[PDB]
């Protein structure tokens, strides 16, 4: 006789309206195998959830013993105490499979305080039929778009590009092809403006400038599918959670008139930012060896399979793309090229506090008002004073 698994696991989600059915019966599945475990299932709003678990956490009460934990929320937890770590733990079995951008994301100043769950990025759509009408191919770097921007201007009148400008994660594409990113980590210095940040300043102003693409200092979600779902733009970038949204769009009534590429490069590099989510254990668990159990089972492969089969949530398990329903689903389709493209981001407790920088910079320099270098030292000395350690 050997004892089971026993106790209660508290797990707080923040999977959406439509996604929270099936991830609930995923969770209370754990059951059929360890029938002497409670699983509590609790769904949590995305965006309510960071501060709830925050302020569990601190009140030393009603913390759950799981916590879905968005990637730039691992080292946030993590930097105040409040996640188990699981280095040497039974957490961690399913190994080497991961992605290596997903496999990064759960770790922080060198412990491993989660295990991954699911990826995303940020992608190049592009409207088949005017690319077709225009003749060109889909552009794969920043000049390669000009020109077929200005193809598509002549020819349907479109413009090339919705540029958002209202938001910096859509900044980072444009970093990243440059060969550029905010922080080196392990040398604690600032990177954002060194001159591969001031060239991409001055690329999302020359794409405007130049009339390969329009933007907007407000409303950019709304301006930026309007602007794609009407065809006044040929392409605009985005992530998986604007699938449904185009396929409503008066251009796409043929959802086969929707094509997703990975972000174009830039002058030295090319890449997009990382999302997605991950699992870790709260610190002050009651029950860790349950839990530990738990975010295996969540992380396996036969879960991140039927995640993908019921919601078309991008894996991170290599694996999982090669079985038949995963490799012939629409959203995997559409962004596994572009989830090739990923850049981790900076895995630190300020991660988050990064980009409100870069978002104050890149709209003065969109309106005109700063200039790529001055928008990039400003962006440098706002790093400077939030990480107070870093050159």
């Amino acid at each position: 006789a050997m004892v089971e698994l026993s106790g209660t696991v508290t797990f707080w989600d923040t999977s959406n309206e439509a996604e929270k059915a099936t991830y609930q019966a995923l969770a209370e599945g754990f059951e059929k195998e360890h029938p002497k475990v409670d699983v509590k299932y609790v769904n949590v709003p995305f965006g309510e959830a960071n501060a709830k678990f925050k302020n569990a956490a601190g009140g030393n009460s009603g913390a759950p013993d799981v916590m879905r934990t968005e990637v730039a929320w691992v080292a946030d937890f993590a930097s105040i105490g409040y996640l188990a770590p699981l280095d040497g733990t039974p957490a961690l079995d399913d190994g080497s499979d991961h992605l290596p951008q997903a496999a990064a994301s759960t770790r922080y100043e060198g412990k491993t305080y989660a295990v991954p769950q699911v990826i995303d990025t940020l992608a190049l759509f592009y409207n088949k039929e005017l690319l077709t009408k225009a003749g060109v191919e889909v552009p794969g770097s920043v000049a390669e778009l000009k020109t077929a921007a200005a193809e598509i201007t002549e020819k349907t009148g479109a413009t090339g590009l919705y540029l958002r400008g209202d938001d910096p994660y859509w900044f980072l594409p444009y970093l990243y092809g440059e060969g550029g990113d905010l922080v080196d980590e392990k040398n604690k210095t600032v990177t954002v403006d060194d001159e591969a940040g001031v060239r991409a300043y001055r690329v999302i102003k020359d794409l405007v400038d130049s009339k390969a693409a329009i933007t907007d200092a407000s409303d950019g979600w709304n301006n930026m599918q309007n602007a794609f779902k009407s065809g006044k733009v040929a392409m605009m970038v985005n992530g998986p959670w604007a699938i449904e949204d185009v396929k409503a769009g008066a251009r796409f009534k043929d959802a086969g008139n929707l094509g997703v590429a990975p972000v174009p490069a830039g002058s030295a590099g090319q890449g997009s930012p990382q999302g997605g989510w991950n699992l870790s254990v709260y610190a002050g668990s009651k029950n860790l060896d349950a839990s530990y159990a738990f975010v295996k089972y969540m992380s396996s492969a036969k879960v991140q399979q039927q995640t993908t089969e019921k919601l078309s949530l991008l894996p991170t398990r290599t694996s999982v793309y090669e079985v038949p329903s995963v490799a012939d689903n629409e959203m995997v389709k559409f962004f596994k090229p572009a989830v090739d493209k990923a850049v981790e981001r900076p895995w630190i407790a300020e991660g988050n506090a990064l980009f409100e920088p870069i978002r104050l910079q890149m709209a003065n320099v969109l309106s005109g008002e700063t200039s790529p270098d001055e928008a990039a030292a400003n962006t440098g000395d706002a790093y400077r004073k939030l990480l107070k350690d870093y050159k």
